[PDB]
């Protein structure tokens, strides 16, 4: 690598995120569907084949953005919310806070502020706060997994669970264990690069989430 | 006796026609019901779109004159959709009006609940309290043998049934609709039994939070 | 004669009740109609939501047994909204059924069109052809004195009236509902006059280019 | 060479999407009524939020795609037992890479023939390639594409469509141009890709072909 190229790639990620935020802000106004469920979060959400794995009878709208962290979501929360009859918001975020060494208390405070902001504007809407998903710690996946570890992820998940217990409208959704193998790693078949999910991974995640859609 | 029997025949014919309509519509409908409203004439004549709006797709499967037995026997006509979040059920005032024994009506309702629990396992049933009537003499032609004392007793039984089933929530709306004398408000009714638009506005306001 | 008068009285009472319902709903509806459907029982009973969907807000202002004169007299009950794009009007089969003189019905329709042109100047009116009936003897109870010959003559008059008014388009749907004998298809009808769900599917398909 | 490795980036991202689609084709829980196939403009198209879900429309677009890549990997883009229509938007990257028009048309003809045998009751809607905006400010995305080229390719697409009863040419180019014949500024992000206003205008133009 090359530090000039480092900056410009960081710049590439920022401009892609800004482009997607702009896209969502305009769709929020002109969309022809009413979201029953909004899926909000990071790359795992953006790339989730929601239609093809959950079907179309329940309208689930994607408001995920690659590389997102809790602070970015809080700052731009308006891009991720619309509709007159939102039953539930599914929130999957934090793996990138871990990958950037964001203090857990800062991430939590960010999540708490998101919950409170949603309560004001969407008072009858439930939030399903997903466990951060496991990673695969095999050497071959070190490039995507980076400083994430399943011990850190499990510690954050304990904190998310405690945060959920403080709000009647928030339910913690334990999906971590559904995606692990017997060594407590994200299953090889469920991953492309140790962090992101394969289609088998998304299928397994969807099976674990289905009941929470109702 | 003879003309009254022919009127009962009329009603049955109309109900059968509506059941056919519904079976056919369920098959080719261009919408996915988020919520199904099922019940008797108070449901059939409910102006759902104009009082709740269309953010949620709320589909009407009500039938005038319906009773719990008729609904059970024809339950297939009243259910469709791939992701029904909620079924709102308002029925029983015609069971009372026809002197159907409460235990029969409650067994019919339990069977409905168990059927939906099996076939629509993640769907919630919102079991409404039967609505109050107005017992004043001027409304006797519609109200007939119904009384608010009977209705409240049946509502207690509905509440108890709902308590036995995870997917069922009893929705107490009776009290929203009464005047200080415990009668369906005169302004809320057309004939002492059916609702005026003001009655439907009051009912809608009471149901709004149960939609989520 | 006593009972025939009572049946007339029954219908009159129900129509008045629906007019009151609509006047009240017009006042407090939570939706802005993009399209109003106005007319007789074929409109009242039209499953608009489940056949057209809800991408546009389509509001039902039909009344069973309606005739052009009753609609004109009560036109206020059928119209509301701050930006109505289209009004679909299906009416006249009960004028024919009651032997209303054609010139009277056409004068009534012209008055309705002129009223809407004044009060809803940016709204398009879609004036549907009266639908065919089935003339087979099994359907004589509903069909009565209606005939496809009379209906087609009235439709020619409707087309002429529409041609005179800028914001009125005649919508020829009659031929979309007939079999090879020129009758309303048996599968399209419940009683020879009213539509089955298949008949409403065919009518909805033929209206789609005028709606969207 | 950084450009060699950017070419390599794109190829690897395309292969990853092909893998994803091939697996989805097997385990999808929906029966697509309409498949949208093509390049970046398709991948990034907000189909659900702009067309709604009265019909099940499935996205099988891939960024940077060209007619040859599509033909070689056509299996990744097709599935379902009841597909009413396929919408195909592709060619702007063939123009951008200076692929001979004859080569691109033979690839498209090969694609149409393959779909014909496997999906005989399915209509193919072959879209006109969309206009670009030729202003200098957009040159990083637009590159060697010109509206003159695009219109010439669209004439050829129209002729190819005329040779198959199952294929209808869908002329949307003119719906997206300004008075100078450029892609309208408010319809574009970078002179080539569409803004949401652009996708809404495209959707409005396509509605009569979808429903
Ligand atoms: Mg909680
Ligand atoms: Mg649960
Ligand atoms: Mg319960
Ligand atoms: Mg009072
Ligand atoms: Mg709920
Ligand atoms: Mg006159
Ligand atoms: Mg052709």
């Amino acid at each position: 690598s090359n530090a000039m190229a480092v900056q410009l790639l960081e710049n590439w990620l920022l401009k892609e995120q800004e482009k997607i935020q702009t896209k969502y802000r305009h769709l929020n106004h002109i969309s022809v569907v009413e979201p029953n469920i909004l899926f909000i979060g990071d790359s795992i959400v953006e790339y989730y084949p929601l239609q093809e794995l959950f079907g179309t009878s329940k309208t689930i709208v994607n408001r995920g953005i690659r590389g997102y962290q809790t602070g970015l979501l809080l700052e731009n929360l308006d891009a991720h919310l619309y509709g007159g009859a939102v039953d539930k918001i599914f929130l999957l975020i934090g793996t990138n806070d871990i990958g950037k060494d964001v203090p857990v208390n800062e991430a939590l405070n960010n999540l708490e502020a998101i919950i409170q902001s949603v309560a004001r504007d969407y008072p009858l809407t439930e939030i399903k706060l997903l466990s951060i998903l496991p990673v695969n710690e095999r050497e071959e996946y070190q490039q995507a997994v980076y400083i994430r570890s399943n011990e850190k992820i499990q510690n954050w998940n304990q904190a998310y669970q405690e945060l959920a217990s403080a709000y009647m409208q928030v339910e913690f959704v334990p999906v971590f264990d559904c995606l692990t193998d017997q060594a407590g790693q994200l299953k090889k078949e469920y991953t492309t690069d140790g962090l992101h999910l394969s289609i088998a991974g998304y299928q397994a995640l969807s099976k674990s989430l289905k009941d929470y859609l109702y």
